[PDB]
């Protein structure tokens, strides 16, 4: 089922049906016409100070219904948006920035800190401005994560609608279910929940930051990762979800069941930041492949290497104002992933780089990890390497239910002697690797 587009999709469904709920804003609800003015006034306001179509702008900001909106704006403004974690150091940005072709900067919540972009104010003005729309316009850019420095991923309208046609396609989304922005804009999983919002023309929530139980309020849907879906769990929470899409890591099949148990239908995805969020998925089924490639997406491997084509690629990485193509010489993108195929599903085994060596044998942390997620009392769990006088070899760092517990009996008749945990950490108050290998060294 596909999905035309007029216009700007918040403007298309003010002509089809304005008068129909589109957004809740914490306890205020607007309709397709209220939302379309609401954006106008900012659109404008972006306008008078001299925001043009393929104005670079930096949008450092929190998930809050002003950034919403900003988005919204900014988008229908023709502007290249680039969506900024606010949690990012000053010194990477800088190292970042001159190389994005950015003019602007708009810190809603703060201050801007770049004397070489222009600051960019929130000021509500007359009346409707808007640039044309375009489904290959450039829209977002998007900041991976490391090998090192974060590339920029761009992504034009139609491959965000890619995305959303294909995830739709699986998930059932109803005309009166509503969406709850879950995840941040800066990231593709945040973003991908505000297209599919608009491609089904249903409803989205944006709250302000609080306990996610509190935040589901009214909702029927929701992208998670695994841990928010633990909390969920773990507090019993009353919450009304007809559907969750998990993603980001892998997710283990106990947790699938508890959601179950608590009445909440999951879908289980393979999604990265180069295709705008989803590439494979499925309803959760208590295996453990990613399920099959939704439609008009690619998967094929290639020396346990998953490599991918889809719709919903990021037409290149931006590099000084060029955009350097992602794919390799065939037209895939290698993902650095390693995967298995088998009745047309996928097995994510884990990331190349992540893979270590124990006195000879390999040892792929996820492996491990999916074997140790199996316990009941396990919630979150780390396979980390540290230096041995062996070259490296494996400890666990963990995340239990309530109050530790040992598994290093239990583990026997599990794993493989060189897999099984030397120490069993717990972890200090998307968890970076490196920071992991860094922490477990000085202990
Ligand atoms: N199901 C898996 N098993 C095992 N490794 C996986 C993995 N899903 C990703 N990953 C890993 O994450 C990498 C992608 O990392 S990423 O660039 O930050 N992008 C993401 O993680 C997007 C996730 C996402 O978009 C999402 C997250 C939560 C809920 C819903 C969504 C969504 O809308 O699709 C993949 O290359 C894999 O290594
Ligand atoms: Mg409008």
């Amino acid at each position: 089922s596909h999905m035309i587009f007029s216009d700007w999709p918040w403007r298309h469904w003010r002509q089809v049906r304005g008068e129909t709920i589109a957004l809740r804003l914490n306890d205020e609800q607007l309709n397709w016409r209220e939302l379309c003015a609401r954006v106008d006034e900012l659109a404008s306001g972006f306008a008078v100070q001299g925001v043009v179509e393929g104005s670079g702008v930096m949008l450092r900001a929190w998930n809050t219904p002003q950034t919403l909106l900003a988005w919204l704006a900014l988008l229908q403004c023709g502007a290249r948006v680039l969506p900024v974690n606010p949690q990012l150091p000053q010194p990477l940005l800088e190292e970042l920035l001159p190389n994005l072709t950015l003019q602007f900067a708009l810190v809603p919540d703060g201050e801007n800190t770049f004397p070489a972009l222009t600051s960019l104010h929130i000021q509500l003005v007359e009346g409707a401005h808007a640039a044309t729309w375009q489904p290959t316009r450039l829209c977002s850019m998007t900041l991976t994560s490391s090998t090192g420095l974060p590339k920029a991923a761009v992504h034009t309208y139609q491959a965000h609608l890619a995305s959303a046609q294909g995830v739709l396609s699986l998930i059932p989304f109803g005309d009166h279910d509503d969406w709850l922005l879950s995840l941040p804009l800066f990231h593709v999983s945040g973003q991908g929940i505000m297209w599919k919002w608009l491609y089904a023309g249903a409803r989205m929530t944006v709250r302000d930051k609080q306990p996610l139980e509190q935040m589901l309020a009214g909702c029927t849907h929701a992208s998670l990762v695994p841990t928010q879906l633990w909390r969920l769990l773990v507090n019993r929470s009353s919450v009304s979800l007809k559907a969750v899409l998990l993603g980001g890591a892998a997710i283990p099949v106990e947790l699938t069941e508890q959601a179950r148990e608590q009445g909440i239908r999951c879908f289980c995805g393979y999604g990265l930041t180069e295709f705008a969020s989803t590439v494979c998925a499925k309803e959760a089924d208590g295996l453990a492949d990613v399920g099959s490639p939704l439609p008009g997406r690619e998967v094929k491997i290639v020396n346990n290497e998953v490599w991918l084509r889809a719709a919903s690629m990021a037409e290149g990485y931006w590099r000084n104002g060029q955009l350097v193509s992602l794919v390799n010489d065939e037209g895939w993108y290698a993902t650095r992933d390693r995967g298995e195929m088998h009745n047309g599903k996928l097995t994510i085994v884990g990331r190349l780089d992540n893979l270590f060596f124990s006195g000879g044998e390999g040892i792929q942390p996820e492996e491990v990890e999916r074997v140790i997620a199996a316990h009941p009392a396990v919630l979150q769990v780390f396979i980390v390497p540290v230096a041995d006088k062996f070259g490296h070899r494996p400890v666990a760092v963990m995340e239990y239910d309530h109050e530790s517990v040992d598994l290093s009996e239990w583990v026997k008749d599990k794993l493989a002697r060189f897999q099984q945990p030397v120490r069993w950490l717990t972890l200090p108050p998307k968890i970076s690797r490196q920071a992991l290998k860094e922490w477990v060294q000085r202990q």
